[PDB]
DNA sequence: AGAAACTCATTAGAG
DNA sequence: TCTCTAATGAGTTTC
């Protein structure tokens, strides 16, 4: 692949969804996919390296 | 069984 | 140059 630039917009969403949940479950992975406009991939990748950086910020 | 989603560890694109 | 973080790979869970 290349690399994806998140706007503002979509970081503030998924930081959100990040403090409620940890794990995101399929149907708001799909809820938010639509509503952004990226791919379910994009989350799933995205959680996967959000959850990697808050075990090591402490 | 097989497909999807995890973790760890790492590579490499861009502010 | 330096730092953050998207994407990928190997190997493991989970349903």
């Amino acid at each position: 692949r290349t690399r994806t630039a998140y706007t503002r917009a979509q970081l503030l969403e998924l930081e959100k969804e990040f403090l409620f949940n940890k794990y995101i479950s399929r149907p708001r992975r799909v809820e938010l996919a639509v509503m952004l406009n990226l791919t379910e991939r994009h989350i799933k990748i995205w959680f996967q390296n959000r959850r990697m950086k808050w075990k090591k910020e402490e």
